[PDB]
């Protein structure tokens, strides 16, 4: 219905806002663009499901997220990919893992505080009815 299209549009507006606040954070600059296969040739082979904040933005506009759960799945994916690909004890790896976890935590914290549970519930029930 027209009412349901309004709900998903509100969701997309909310998700764009959250993602923008993550993307401008200097700690998360590394997660703002896809991995360059030139600088990093073995990434695409090791990480089967690449994800970054620019791709998240693209998926929002393509109406790929009907719930915040769908959205958070991709956020978690950005984090889990970073932990998997950079697992060593060296400072370089430990820094990006720390930043990855901070990205995940920040996203969840923003949503915990600003997302209405009834709004999310409505999104889920509309989604489950399709
Ligand atoms: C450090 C880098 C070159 C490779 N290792 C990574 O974890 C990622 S994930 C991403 N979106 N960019 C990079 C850049
Ligand atoms: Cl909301």
């Amino acid at each position: 219905s027209m009412q349901e299209e309004d709900t998903f549009r509100e969701l997309r507006i909310f998700l764009r806002n959250v993602t923008h606040r993550l993307a401008i954070d200097k700690r998360f600059r590394v997660f703002t663009k896809p991995v360059d296969p030139d600088e990093v040739p073995d990434y695409v082979t090791v990480i089967k499901q690449p994800m970054d904040l620019s791709s998240v933005i693209s998926k929002i506009d393509l109406h790929k997220y009907l719930t915040v759960k769908d959205y958070l799945r991709d956020i978690d994916l950005i984090c889990s990919n970073a932990l998997e690909y950079n697992p060593d004890r060296d400072p370089g790896d430990r820094l990006i893992r720390h930043r990855a976890c901070a990205l995940r935590d920040t996203a969840y914290a923003i949503i915990k505080e600003e997302l209405d549970e009834d709004f999310e519930q409505l999104c889920e029930e509309i989604q489950e009815s399709r």
